[PDB]
């Protein structure tokens, strides 16, 4: 897996499209995954 971006929902870095981002780097799929949504891990 591997951070593609934020998930805090305010910061200069947030992913609304975490896998069509992720996608978007060649990767498969990805998506938020922490506590109160912080950091959108990809699943390389």
């Amino acid at each position: 897996d591997k951070l593609i971006g934020s998930c805090v929902w305010g910061a200069v870095n947030y992913t609304s499209d975490c896998n069509g981002e992720c996608k978007r780097r060649g990767y498969k799929g990805g998506h938020c995954g922490s506590f109160a949504n912080v950091n959108c891990w990809c699943e390389t």
